[PDB]
């Protein structure tokens, strides 16, 4: 099945998932000089105070921190969005080296990692129905650079020993995603897709301009994760990113 290697990687995905070559695929390069400030974007609203994390899963391509989305507790609204989108999970993409890892690029610049906070449009009832809709998902993308440690990331870094291999999961209640945001909520927005198979073009992408910085020793522990399952040849979890895809007519809007 699909992966990130020479034989199952992003350039093989189209065979099984033809939308790989579609009209609104992600990620893309954010040309800062082509992006246009949009006066009609309302302010962004990130309400993560009542957030109920539940568990962390190594799913063999990344790790997911999952939230109880049965109520409006952690939500995105405002900005390019109409109505309410609930937080279901977050996860990251990162590299083997600091000079690569992000999925979106800013003027062809690759950051060391990329955080995705995934939300679904409540008027669709569940996550599964929202992924069948062009306005179904809203993803908040946040870049990571290496520098000083990110305090709000450390509880995640500490649990990764317990989820080394594909299929393992640990209990991860009372985690606050507020600790993963940068200071500023400036953002580029565009219409797009899931960046992993099945690559559904159901996403409103909100990519923040200001990266968070993380320690070298925080990313190092990300890099110790395995793609494989327990008792298999060790395959390190690195370079789990899709490269930038063609923009194709689409327009990236700036909030600032
Ligand atoms: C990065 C990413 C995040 C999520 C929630 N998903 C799940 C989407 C999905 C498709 N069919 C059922 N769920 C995928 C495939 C990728
Ligand atoms: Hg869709
Ligand atoms: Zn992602």
């Amino acid at each position: 099945h699909w992966g990130y290697g020479k034989h199952n990687g992003p350039e093989h995905w189209h065979k099984d998932f033809p939308i790989a070559k579609g009209e609104r695929q992600s990620p893309v390069d954010i040309d800062t000089h082509t992006a246009k400030y949009d006066p009609s974007l309302k302010p962004l609203s990130v309400s993560y105070d009542q957030a109920t994390s539940l568990r962390i899963l190594n799913n063999g391509h990344a790790f997911n921190v999952e939230f109880d989305d049965s109520q409006d507790k952690a939500v995105l609204k405002g900005g390019p969005l109409d109505g309410t989108y609930r937080l279901i999970q977050f996860h990251f993409h990162w590299g083997s080296l600091d000079g690569q890892g992000s999925e979106h690029t800013v003027d062809k610049k690759k950051y060391a990692a990329e955080l995705h906070l995934v939300h679904w449009n409540t008027k669709y009832g569940d996550f599964g129905k929202a992924v069948q809709q062009p306005d179904g998902l809203a993803v908040l993308g946040i870049f990571l650079k290496v520098g000083s440690a990110k305090p709000g990331l450390q509880k995640v870094v500490d649990v990764l020993d317990s989820i080394k291999t594909k299929g393992k999961s640990a209990d991860f209640t009372n985690f606050d995603p507020r600790g993963l945001l940068p200071e500023s909520l400036d953002y580029w927005t565009y219409p797009g897709s899931l960046t992993t198979p099945p690559l559904l073009e159901c996403v409103t992408w909100i990519v923040l301009k200001e990266p968070i910085s993380v320690s070298s020793e925080q990313v190092l522990k990300f890099r110790k994760l395995n793609f494989n399952g327990e008792g298999e040849p060790e395959e390190l979890m690195v370079d789990n990113w899709r490269p930038a895809q063609p923009l194709k007519n689409r327009q990236i809007k700036a909030s600032f």
